């Protein structure tokens, strides 16, 4: 079996390989890269995402979410507060204020503690889940824009016809800007671009270990667990590296920098914070591997997760049973 411990991988991919993306992805998997939940793709050096990123400061942001924290520096959930639309051109110069900056800091673990430490005493802003793309459009590799849909690949592998796209979003981010533990929705792949600005840190746990991390966390969120019985769907649940060594759940840690690509794979729980500002851009995809995780995902009925169009088709689908109940909760 490749890939035993589950380490996090780095490809560098030639220009050639770059050319063909699924059969890359078949191709990391035969290394056993999937076995982290999380992988590195570091692009050829001839390869560009856009010619200059001179002209973003004019998206904008509409609803700019507040993340404010509960609970302890290890240990916390975050709400998130609603706040006033914004430029791009806005958020970065609030991104670089006195009150929003990067402290000094020695190296990315230096940070990786005062984040750790700090974290719950300040509320940053995250521009998150915004449609869109930054890719120039013939920009022809590895174009998060132009990849093969989820639709197509259930068709293609299984022979049903759906309904719903598959667009990728952007995000922009600040120093202490956090994502939660999460799979993503039917336990999908992403794909993560980092376009430009400050790193971001991953952690991630093997998807052959995710019910560990899922049992902290019904012991750690005792009450969010009694109220749904899949509640990491609802994407504010925090826990320290220090508290997963403390309770003994495998896990991995990485920083991607800008220019640089970050695979999720099925069912790999994944949370992390970014350094300062950023955008980054992502989208999910699926392989023909993927639908048996499909087929297995959890699902939040309590309602709160509320998630996109299109996954009514994939739970119609693949999860009928489900369907009914899950349907009642998106209603
Ligand atoms: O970058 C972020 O804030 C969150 N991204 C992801 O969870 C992802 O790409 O799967
Ligand atoms: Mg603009
Ligand atoms: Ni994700
Ligand atoms: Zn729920």
């Amino acid at each position: 079996a490749q890939n035993p411990n589950c380490n996090i991988m780095i490809f560098h991919p030639t220009k050639e390989e770059f050319n063909d993306f699924d059969k890359y992805i078949a191709y990391m998997e035969s290394q056993g890269a999937h076995r982290a939940g999380l992988a590195k793709i570091i692009p050829p050096k001839e390869w560009k995402a856009r010619e200059t990123y001179d002209n973003i400061s004019e998206i904008l942001i509409a609803t700019p979410l507040q993340q404010v924290a509960s609970g302890r520096a290890g240990v916390f959930t975050q709400y998130h507060k609603k706040k006033k639309a914004m430029t791009v051109g806005e958020y970065r110069h609030l991104a670089n204020s006195k009150k929003y900056q990067t402290p000094p800091h020695q190296n990315f673990e230096d940070l990786e503690r005062k984040y750790w430490k700090n974290r719950i005493y300040n509320s940053p802003i995250y521009g998150a889940d915004i449609s869109g793309s930054l890719f120039d459009e013939n920009t022809k590799q590895w174009n998060l824009g132009h990849l093969g849909t989820i639709q197509d690949l259930l068709e293609k592998e299984c022979g049903v016809v759906i309904e719903g796209v598959n667009t990728p979003y952007l995000y922009f981010g600040m120093w202490k800007t956090t994502f939660a533990w999460h799979t993503e929705d039917m336990d999908l792949y992403s794909i993560n671009y980092l376009h430009l600005g400050e790193p971001k840190t991953w952690y991630v746990v093997p998807p052959e270990h995710g019910q560990r991390l899922e049992r902290l966390a019904r012991e750690l969120f005792p009450g969010s667990s009694r109220g749904c019985g899949a509640f990491l769907r609802h994407k504010v649940a925090l826990i320290s590296p220090t508290v997963l060594k403390e309770n003994g759940i495998p896990f991995n840690r990485i920083t991607q920098e800008a220019g640089e690509f970050m695979v999720t794979f099925p069912y790999g729980y994944h949370a992390g914070f970014n350094h300062g500002f950023n955008c980054a851009e992502a989208i999910n995809f699926a392989t023909p591997r993927w639908i048996d995780y499909g087929k297995m995902a959890s699902q939040c009925s309590c309602g709160e997760a509320r998630v996109t169009f299109s996954m009514d088709a994939f739970v119609r689908i693949l999860q009928p049973e489900r369907y009914d109940l899950w349907k009642r909760g998106q209603d």
